[PDB]
DNA sequence: CCGCATAACTTCGTATAGCATACATTATACGAAGTTATCGCC
DNA sequence: GGCGATAACTTCGTATAATGTATGCTATACGAAGTTATGCGG
DNA sequence: CCGCATAACTTCGTATAGCATACATTATACGAAGTTATCGCC
DNA sequence: GGCGATAACTTCGTATAATGTATGCTATACGAAGTTATGCGG
């Protein structure tokens, strides 16, 4: 029918309506979808639940997670939905065959993890070494993980602070005006401050770096070979760059990682959300203190954040050893 | 359809159901959305989502901000639901422009405005250089600042201020009534007490004028050329002149406006409202007892004024600093 | 049409899943609605949308409130979506015309009023006249009124308390299972405590009473003439005579009423309920507790408490005058 | 029609969908309602409104609780989902009986209760008493009493353990491998800690019996009438028998269970998540450690296990008890 | 033995306030164009 | 004796920040007419 | 003076977490039949 | 050297307390293969 191109036609009108992110994965599965479609001899767009039955077990069979599948999933979904189709998650033959393959791969023992932790003492040591440096690359790599632990914003925003953002309170410290985030989008926005000790460091940074000469320069900037700094106004460094901050910090601290195949071996992205909110909550904030702190809105987000506390000095121990 | 002249007939027979506010703005919408489908041979009254699409780019293309484009759908909207037809946000394609509306110009990073403060120590200097003029005009100021700083009110229920409103407690200090309330439940309370410094001027002010001589006269008037004021039971100053006077107060100490253009150059009607409310936070007033004074019901306005006090830095700094 | 008899009669088969106070309110509202179409001869039942505009503006030009009218709307609403037909107020010509009343009725300088507090220092005065007392209706009174005071219970809650409810702590405080509530019903529910004070006039009470040697009795009941109490199990205290207990009360101290006729002249039910709340904002009690000790869902109901304070005594003042 | 007997074979081909207590359940339910269908000559399947009306109100007279009821109705509700029919609780008649339901019998005072706490005076009390004895079916008792105070776990999860998930710390300590979570996002984390005195029983109960022989064999197992041990690794011992060791060890204190019938007489297998939660409520833990701790994710279930204590007395005690 | 009359509650009707959840009006900011009751020269 | 100049304010239109009202039920406020037991002077 | 090297960062592709709102499935409690490995009394 | 009496559990059914998953979208994790400016042999 002419309706449903009609409707895609205008969902692509509007690409910028989506994030980036969503638009990627639709297309790659929508390649692994029409690929075994067609080696199987099956008719791949309007989807047929008995075929789609089939299509689960088979990336049952193949080991992947529980929540990779719930992702090949939802994308059919959205696909049909915004199509104007009846989603195929509708047969009950397709929903009862989800919930078979939960219950079965987490009887069999799979679990969510979690990122490697990055706590106050792991600050203060490298702190501790970094402090001498007087290289421009340690400047800004001490002064990035400073405004990470002390704000846990994601790596996402950091990237895209512009100098016209920082600002200063009646004192000394620093404030930063963050806009958008994942979930709000307004003109309103966050703002957040910082205590008397990184300040220094940014302030450190700014006055090497040189960014301050026009306020649409970022922050953040590219360090080349030379050890000299090449602010711009228009390219933005990338998370996959930011990320290698984490990493050669690890690798200098422990040594070099091993090549066991496993996530979550040194450092990354996440670590210190997960390491400020463990050593918050262990300090014994309170509820809501913890929730402005990090800014969620549902008090239970919480507890997926501090499920992994160490069980060996926890309350119960301690209780009992008197 | 005469079902829809029905409608009209029995919409502007009750006319006084809205504020002349909404009247002056429903028909300030209508005249450009009649000129755009003028000029581009559109059919203006049934709106098709066709072409509130290409209006609302129109829209963006001028570089209105994204809170004026929502009060143009507004009143779109508001016009066809009255009408008795379809609202025409409720169409799948306009919703997905409004969101891309949105997140671009918050990536283009449009930031919200804020009315400049007027605070304590501004008040004490304009006393100070001021209180010791004969002239009239002076008088009528000094003490028209005094009232507004006092109480919070808006400067259009201060316009009101009947001298049968007026009342002298057994400890001198004056109490104001208010006459009528911004609300049903008058969340603001019902009297207002001014200072025994406060009362003086107003005293002062009463005995110079003679506006005494009628209780329906209101308290505050024009001054003409001559220097002689006017007293009237049927006539009020209007709001626009009562920003005068905070525009020529600031004018009289600094300089005078740049060329920029910008809003907020100077002190203005909400000036003494984020004043006296940054001066309660940085006392110890606690919350609830701001948030009473000044007749707000939600946190968020309250907070939004106080965000960059050095009270308001939070937890993680907290524990980082000790 | 006949299977509006029917959901009718199903409505009124299971009528008691609504409370009484709904019933009874509902049939005298038909009685007035029923009276005056019969007075000027129109069909009563179906309401068109410009009868009810007739009986809308008749009722406005005998001055009731604004809450009136909108309980005598209410009703009809309600009347008409449960028996399954179009609700009159989807009419433009209704809700515009409400729209006008309540807006042309604010110009007039209406406003909803609010009981006579009964505070801190009330409750100390009064127990150091009634305490010497061996009437045992004054043991009694002085019993009811330190729960009201301490537990912000509605009276028709504290008329329901069985002497199964009571139960101790090791600490000797008293502990009242509530139960049901006016929004919260469930067989788990809400627990308060009393202070040590008033725990020491409850036991007063019942040594007194003895009416704590059956189980099933309830706490309170008469007194004959001749000063002797009559447990039961089957009736209990009628919420009028409750309120007549604080209106004595306040007889003792104040030796009459005033002759103008006005509500609120004098200590009422609700008079504690306001008294605490107020001592709670002052004494500067946090948001959540003053939410966990009321109960309340939603913290706009803290702003409905606390509209009226004494501004001669409030911070404004307390800061500009030093 | 086919429509039905297709979607009830599909319901048959992926049965592993639902728990086995699931399907217990509504196997009970389905027995009682064709029961009832008979003996009152009703077609049983396609239920109707009113005999879904008639028979709650059947049930009511039987005095089941509440939460049995709307056991009742869910089932039902899950059959006619899963068949593709419309289901009984969309319809109005049944939504206004669960309310009268409801609502009566709470006025009659029906209320919920709880296990009968386990706490640290007991235990030791225990361990005093027994810990003397030499038979192999009292330390396997108290060992299991020792895991299940330490670790909160629930009983069934205790009955999994294999003794290839036990591991030693080098600070003496015992750690517990969860192995099967309950859920994808085990709030209760992967690793419970034992203290060293209930190590120091594990320890004997793991070297008097032969289960070490095996990394499979499960860490409890039958002793038979002459205290031999029967090592296993193809089956486990059975619940029921487990509450036997709580129950024979209350009766051998308090002496012969009373004839009265209630449940919650003795202690169960909850007793000891109960009695934890208040000995950790008295020492002042603070919420989330009590939280992520015992793996809640509600707060309302710890709060309704620690009303009792007097630390939990709301600020109008501190405001009156000055 | 008696009739009476004061306490201390109960029942009834017409007015008015409270709650919790879901989504639209209502006011101020600024530049430009018009008043019309007094300073001034000549 | 006027014509002219000009303070101090009023009215208009487009741009942007702030605070509100509708639903669907649950309560309380007041006074007037009633009811059932004892105290008192016969 | 040219060519080759190598820090330091971009694109690209499959794989798994995080969120905020709305609505049911999963487990323990406890009578009471039924099983089987042994003592007990000859 | 045979029969029956006893633990010490196991299986079953119905009654009541407690914790869970589905939906729609947004983000991070990691290996691999380009890019592009400087360093430096000779």
């Amino acid at each position: 029918s002419d309706e449903v191109r009609k409707n895609l036609m205008d969902m692509f009108r509007d690409r910028q309506a989506f994030s980036e992110h969503t638009w990627k994965m639709l297309l790659s599965v929508c390649r692994s979808w029409a690929a075994w479609c067609k080696l199987n001899n099956r008719k791949w767009f309007p989807a047929e639940p008995e075929d789609v039955r089939d299509y689960l077990l088979y990336l049952q069979a193949r080991g992947l997670a529980v929540k990779t599948i719930q992702q090949h999933l939802g994308q059919l979904n959205m696909l049909h939905r915004r199509s104007g189709l009846p989603r195929p998650s509708d047969s009950n033959a397709v929903s009862l065959v989800m919930r078979r393959i939960r219950k079965e791969n987490v009887d069999a023992g799979e679990r969510a993890k979690q990122a490697l932790a990055f706590e106050r003492t792991d600050f203060d040591q490298v702190r501790s070494l970094m402090e001498n440096s007087d290289r421009c690359q340690d400047i800004r790599n001490l002064a990035f993980l400073g405004i990470a632990y002390n704000t846990l914003l994601r790596i996402a925003e950091i990237a895209r602070i512009r100098v016209k953002d920082i600002s200063r309170t009646d004192g000394g410290r620093m404030l930063i005006h963050i806009g958008r985030t994942a979930t709000l989008v307004s003109t309103a926005g966050v703002e957040k401050a910082l205590s008397l000790g990184v300040t220094k460091l940014v302030e450190r940074w700014i006055s090497v770096s040189g960014v301050a000469d026009d306020p649409n320069n970022y922050l953040f900037c590219r360090v080349r070979k030379n050890g000299v700094a090449a602010p711009s106004a228009t390219s933005q460094l990338s998370t996959r760059a930011l990320e290698g901050i984490f990493e050669a910090t690890h690798r200098l601290i422990y040594g070099a990682k091993d090549d066991s195949g496993q996530r979550y071996l040194a450092w990354s992205g996440h670590s210190a959300r997960v390491g400020a909110a463990r050593d918050m909550a262990r300090a014994g904030v309170s509820i809501p203190e913890i929730m402005q702190a990090g800014g969620w809105t549902n008090v239970n987000i919480v507890m997926n954040y501090i499920r992994n506390l160490d069980s060996e000095t926890g309350a119960m121990v301690r209780l009992l050893e008197d």
